């Protein structure tokens, strides 16, 4: 039967033949050892000079969220959202990985598909770009949509009555007014020892969420 | 069959007979003992003077990621990174290794590809080159790519209540 196929339908037509730019209704040239993808609302059948290859169907998608590609050629990869979109001849689903930040992140998984992460109004997080090398900074109620090989830049916040920097980890930075308490042992020159327990109020100052450096601030510590 | 071919395969090809010279697609001499590859989205086929060898295929890749080469003749050895590269006519992969350095590195690999290493903006760590003796440092939120010869210059942090010296190690300084 011939192929009739849906718009959303795909396939990659390999050639076992040199060049078809005759007769072919794009009328285009198309030498052996490299092929292409072909899709639309339509009929079709295969010419004697080319074989089918595979079935790739349609990728929905909406708005703020999307899958990663990666040309087999070039060997570019980026992120791509919104509209819905097939592979194309070369592209190529890949395989984005985390150390270890993903269960934090759920606070099963298809990972070619790209990570987003919702962001609390208070909360903020870092992305230090290894591609441009142009890291970056969300601070707001949104969804934040990483490029591949953006990694997180997650911190290790202190918990506990004792202080302890290992005790707690969470991507997100609750800026919040949220005052945290506070034990220190402390002795007066007498030789007197007295323990304390001390409530520190506090929030961080933000001039404008149009500078980047003023959040350089605020990821500067380690653990503020 | 022909063998037809994607641009992204390829095919080394020892010839058992001297120069090709004549009616070669290319025209290119070609003496015997030593030969070429060859790639491309196209079909082709041994000649008789000529056996094939390998097949060699596409080694996909990216920006800032990559894997070490090293020619068979000048014996010259580099990384490469970036776009998709196979290797040529007689570049072959290279194993680079470490002196203990890679557990601390994490904190089962084909080490041929090139070694990379994420460092944290307060951190920073030096590599010390052994080739132009250019000793070189990072410091920011990048990651960073190794010259396949430059070591790291791993450091001994103290640790403990008492200060002692041997206690922990941490390429990265904080």
């Amino acid at each position: 039967d011939v192929y009739v196929l849906s718009e959303q339908q795909g396939l990659l037509l390999k050639a076992l033949q040199p060049l078809e730019e005759g007769e072919s209704e794009e009328k285009v040239s198309h030498q052996a050892g490299d092929c292409w993808l072909i899709r639309g609302p339509l009929e079709y059948v295969p010419s004697a000079k080319v074989e089918v290859v595979e079935e790739r169907q349609a990728i929905p998608l909406d708005q703020n969220e999307g899958i990663y590609v990666q040309d087999v050629k070039t060997g570019k990869v980026r992120a791509v959202i919104g509209s819905t979109y097939m592979l194309t001849q070369d592209e190529v689903l890949w395989e984005k990985e985390l150390p270890s930040g993903v269960e934090e992140l759920l606070n099963p998984r298809n990972k070619t598909r790209v990570v987003s992460y919702r962001v609390p109004h208070n909360a903020a997080v870092q992305v230090y770009d290894y591609r441009a090398k142009r890291a970056r900074v969300v601070f707001g109620p949104e969804l934040v949509t990483l490029d591949p090989e953006e990694q997180f830049t997650v911190l290790s916040l202190s918990a506990g009555r004792p202080k302890r920097p290992h005790a707690r980890r969470a991507l997100c930075l609750l800026l919040g007014p949220d005052f945290f308490t506070d034990v220190i042992t402390i002795e007066t020159a007498d030789h007197a020892r007295l323990q304390l327990q001390l409530a520190y109020n506090w929030h961080f100052e933000l001039k404008n969420r149009n500078d980047p450096a003023e959040a350089a601030k605020l990821f500067s510590v380690p653990d503020f």
